This record gives structure tokens, C-alpha cells and sequence, in this order.
């Protein structure tokens, strides 16, 4: 009957329009704490972060859902100030993004199972929030940690019924590795999103995976550099292809027959140190609409190319609700 | 006249008997508040701490040097609560260790000086707790961050007049490219220590450095896997030299003239997550003084050999409060 959220339990109807793949901040672990002022102020990140919910919200969204591990700087208090301030759902990740710290890179499989357990099961640190999905990660091949990230994930997701999803190398079809492992554990497909799967225009991999029962995660819509070829690092972040074209993947698997193995999102963020000091700034220039793109410029686009808005709703709406109900824990 | 300790700021004679380089527990940033039940509990580590530091306060420690930073998962409420409880004195520390994060890693020199000096200006966290050394690492030939690392160390340094402590791989001499980048940042030697130095046993090594005014750090005595043979991983990080070699360091720079310049501790934690699962446990089955090893076990056998008490307080007191003392 219900999601957790960083305010408590929703029923999967409260859900409505969710983004499956954002972030409040993309940090990292501590920093948040010990350098707020690398943001101005730990004030003004929720202030910007509640004006952006209301945006988002105000568009329609009603849920996010914070896919910030551990090593990419999740904060669920500020998450927690930020859904109640803008009345949005917060829907909290556990797992293992990029940037593991050696007390986590040194840790068994089993270790790292427990580790995610208790962020779903007891909760975040002593917030007593629950986790609602694990968030897992490649950058092209797996790294031997990662394969044990992996198992880990599946194995809490197993034992938890919520969900996964995982970042990738999209050009480097890091989702097939990933499903390949994940059937190894006896995950469900239907229960695993590949995320940043709009970063490639192979549709023949998207489709593969989706015929496979993946969820497929084009969560980088208004991710661009156009105008920015001269910022070196704005195009390495962002990529040089434009948002109609991601967006043209969403059509393409629907036109496909795929519609009910995709998931949307923004992949936003409101405030961003893991990256270039001045990142946030140029990407707030590129999209001031934020987590608000999804539904003011992709739904729009996509409805004069044909696509029902029926159909839109449902891959906005209950392809979430689906993906993050709970499903039984084994045994 | 004042150095910043996590319960406030004392009085250099109020230091006394002093560890420069220690840890309450060795993790990682946000590790502890995350996964607690790692180290047991929360509550089980501060009692463990707590006993520790009792147990090396009644041998006659009166304050230690926390030297870890935020990328060693340096928690200074913890170490405020395990101060208080044991009577002894901790200083926190500033700077990056072996495994900054990315949001460290992509920063400039201007600002990483920025948020060293807001630890030892301002505070650490929302706690009010100001850092009183600066802590930095090498691991052989600097990285380019790590020389970004170390330049932004000297100039908060030069800031605020807190001192400098580092790691080394001592067997590759780091010491010594560490010393030339803080020298080409105008940095006094007498300001920094050069940590981890009983690693090597190349006394020509450390006596060239000191010969320059640097302090060196005989931070690692009761640090040996001897005993431990069948154990790859004890042995790797505590290494087959006996602690009774590290401490003839000691005794052999006393005896080059090098005593006013010498800094000794154990290195020792009461938690360790950073590397193996069962590291803290082995630790602890070959020295489970802890941090009491350097008053009840080194001390004796110094004073053995034929060091004077007034050569050993002056090590243990008079240094470190030097030392530490802002300049
Ligand atoms: C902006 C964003 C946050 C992190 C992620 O999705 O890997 C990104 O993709 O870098
Ligand atoms: C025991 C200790 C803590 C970290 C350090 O000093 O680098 C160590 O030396 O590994
Ligand atoms: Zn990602
Ligand atoms: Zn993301
Ligand atoms: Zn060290
Ligand atoms: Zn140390």
C-alpha cells in the first residue's frame, strides 16, 4: 500500500507525476556540513532547492525521487526541510555511487548488504528515514567493487522488495553487465531502472534491454552544452547532443512498443560540488525550468509529435508507481 | 599563549604530556553517522575511547593531537564527548589525508586555503570547535593534488601561525619534497613535522631534514606485525620492524642532537573502518595499552638505555607545546 518518503509513508496514489532520477545536491559525504558556504549557505541551498520543488511542483510534479547515495553527499535532513517547505515527495536512495570512500571500497559484499539493509529497513543515520530504492553505478566496465556493489544491491532488493536503479556509460552499454549480474542474484528486471540511458542514440541496446523487462531510464533530457562548445568542462558534463534529441528516444520507444519500460527525469540538481566549481550557475543558464523541464518542454514536444497525453501520463504517473511500490520480500 | 582544543582554548602549560599523532577512530567522511554499527555502536566506541584515553591519562598523557581530517572521517563531537569523559585534552586538525572525495579533489589551492582556515578560524562544522594543526599526506611522489593540498597547508599556516604535520612514505623520502614545496611557499621549517619518520630506518634521511629546523615525527612506535607473520594484511600496514627498532630512533636522534626537535607518539585508534574488517581487533591483541604504549613501554626503555628524565620531559612537554603553540 505505501512508498517511503523522507517525510513518511505515502500511499502509491499520493505518489502522482514522479521524477524518477534527481537530486537535491550532488555532493559529497560530510561536505555539505563541514563546507556550506561552498554553496553560500546551507540557507541559501534550501531556499533555492524550495523555490525549484515549487517550480517543479507547480508544473504538476508531486514526487522526486533523490537518487544521492552515501558517497554522493545525501543529506535527508536537508532533503526532509526542503519536501516539507515545498510540499513535494522525497523518495531517499541508498547504495554506492562513484565516489566510494575507502571505509566503503574495503567492505565485503555481505558488509555492504547489511549496510544498505539497515538505510532501508532502520533507517538514515538517526533520522529514522527509510530508503525507498537503491542506487548502484558503472563507468564502462566493472570495477571488482562494483561487481560487489552489485550483488549487494540485489541482494538488499531481494530481501527488501524496493527497487534499483543504476547509473551508466550508456555508450559503453553498461546495462547489459549490469543485467547480466543482476540475473545472476535472481533480480526481477522489472524491478531495475538503467538509468542515464538517454546518453546514446543506440536504440537497438535500448530496445534489447527493454524487451528483457528493464526499466529504461532517459532521466538527462535538458542535459546539454549547445551554445557552451566553448566550455570544456560544461560539454564534457553535459554532452554536445540536444534535449529534442534525448527527448526523441522517449518517442522512439514508444513508437516501439516500449512505452511501459520507460522512466523520465531531469537529472537536476540545485546545488552541485562534485564538479567544476562554477557548474551549478552554467547549468541554472541552460535550464532555468530545473526538475520543472520534464513536464513544461518534454510532455508539450512530445504532444505535438503524436504521443497521447494518456500515454504520457502513464510512463509520468503509474510507471513510477509501479516501479516503486514494494514488491514481496523473498522467502 | 592559547592553543584550540574540542573543548575550547588552554593555556600552553596546560598541555603537559603530549601525543602529537593520534586518532579517536580512523573512518571516513560521514562514515560514522551512517553506519555506526560498524564500529559495534556509537556508544560502544565512545566507551572504548573512553577507556583508552583513561587508561593513557593515569600513565600521564595529558592531551593529545587528533590528526584526523575530514577525509579520515574526523568527527570532533565524538572527540569532544571522549575528551570530557577522560579528562584529557584532544586538538582537531585541518587539512586532507589519503582520500579526499571529489569534492575535495576538483578544488584550487585558493580553495582549499579557504576551507582549512575556516576549520581553524571559524570552526569545524556547526560545532564552534577550531582546528589546531593542519594535517597533510604524501604517499611518495606528491599527485598535483596533493601539492595543491600542501601549498594550501602552508598558507593557512602562514595565516593563522598553527602548524603542519604530515604523512610520509618515509622509505621514499617524502619528507623531502614536502619540505620544498612548503619552503617555496616561504613556510618555516620549525612549523612543521614531518610524520611517520620511525617508518625508515635512514637516519641520514632524518638527520638532514632536522639539520633544516623541521621537527620529526617518531609518530608509529608500538605499530609492528611481528607475530602476525601468517597475516598479510597486518603485516602490510604495520609493517616486521619490532617497535624496540622504532624507538632506537628515538634514542639515536637524542643522541645526534636532534632532541628539541623530536616528536613522538603512537598512532594508535580506539575505531578503524578505513582498512580491513578486523584491523582494529589485531591492533589491539598486540598492544593493548593503546595509547598508553608510549608512557608505560617506551619510556621505560629509553630511560634504560641512559636518557635522562629532563631529555624525556623535554620531549613529551616542551616540544609539542612549542610546537603547537601559534606563531
Ligand atoms: C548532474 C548529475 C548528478 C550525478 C549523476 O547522475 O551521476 C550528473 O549526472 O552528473
Ligand atoms: C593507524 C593509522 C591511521 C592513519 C595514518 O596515520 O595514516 C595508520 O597509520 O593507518
Ligand atoms: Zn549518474
Ligand atoms: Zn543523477
Ligand atoms: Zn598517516
Ligand atoms: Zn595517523
Amino acid at each position: 500500500d505505501r512508498i517511503n518518503t523522507v517525510r513518511g509513508p505515502i500511499t502509491i496514489s499520493e505518489a502522482g507525476f514522479t521524477l524518477t532520477h534527481e537530486h537535491i545536491c550532488g555532493s559529497s559525504a560530510g561536505f555539505l556540513r563541514a563546507w556550506p558556504e561552498f554553496f553560500g549557505s546551507r540557507a541559501a541551498l534550501v531556499e533555492k532547492a524550495v523555490r525549484g520543488l515549487r517550480r517543479a511542483r507547480a508544473a504538476g510534479v508531486r514526487t522526486i525521487v533523490d537518487v544521492s547515495t552515501f558517497d554522493a553527499g545525501r543529506d535527508v535532513s536537508l532533503l526532509a526541510e526542503v519536501s516539507r517547505a515545498a510540499d513535494v515527495h522525497i523518495v531517499a536512495a541508498t547504495g554506492l555511487w562513484e565516489d566510494p570512500p575507502l571505509s566503503m571500497r574495503l567492505r565485503s559484499v555481505e558488509e555492504l548488504t547489511q549496510f544498505f539493509l539497515r538505510e532501508i529497513q532502520y533507517g538514515i543515520e538517526d533520522t529514522g528515514i527509510r530508503a525507498g530504492i537503491i542506487k548502484v553505478a558503472t563507468q564502462g566496465k566493472a570495477t571488482p567493487f562494483q561487481e560487489l556493489v552489485l550483488r549487494a544491491a540485489a541482494r538488499a532488493s531481494l530481501a527488501t522488495g524496493v527497487p534499483v536503479t543504476t547509473h551508466t556509460f550508456a555508450s559503453q552499454r553498461d546495462g547489459e553487465q549490469q543485467a547480466a549480474i543482476f540475473e545472476s542474484e535472481g533480480l526481477s528486471p522489472s524491478r531495475v531502472c538503467i538509468g542515464h540511458s538517454d546518453d546514446t542514440d543506440d536504440l537497438s541496446y535500448l530496445t534489447a534491454l527493454a524487451a528483457r523487462g528493464y526499466l529504461i531510464g532517459l532521466d538527462g533530457i535538458p542535459h546539454s552544452a549547445i551554445g557552451l562548445e566553448d566550455n570544456a568542462s560544461a560539454s564534457a558534463l553535459l554532452g554536445n547532443r540536444s534535449w529534442q534529441t534525448r527527448a526523441l528516444l522517449i518517442k522512439a520507444l514508444i513508437d516501439q512498443g516500449y512505452m511501459k519500460q520507460i522512466l523520465v527525469s531531469n537529472d537536476w540538481l540545485f546545488g552541485f560540488s562534485s564538479y567544476v566549481t562554477n557548474i551549478m550557475d552554467v547549468m541554472d543558464s541552460v535550464n532555468p525550468d530545473g526538475m520543472a523541464f520534464i513536464p513544461l518542454r518534454v510532455i508539450p514536444f512530445l504532444r505535438e509529435k503524436g504521443v497521447p497525453q494518456e500515454t504520457l501520463a502513464g510512463i509520468t504517473v503509474t510507471n513510477p508507481a509501479r516501479f516503486l511500490s514494494p514488491t514481496l520480500r523473498a522467502s
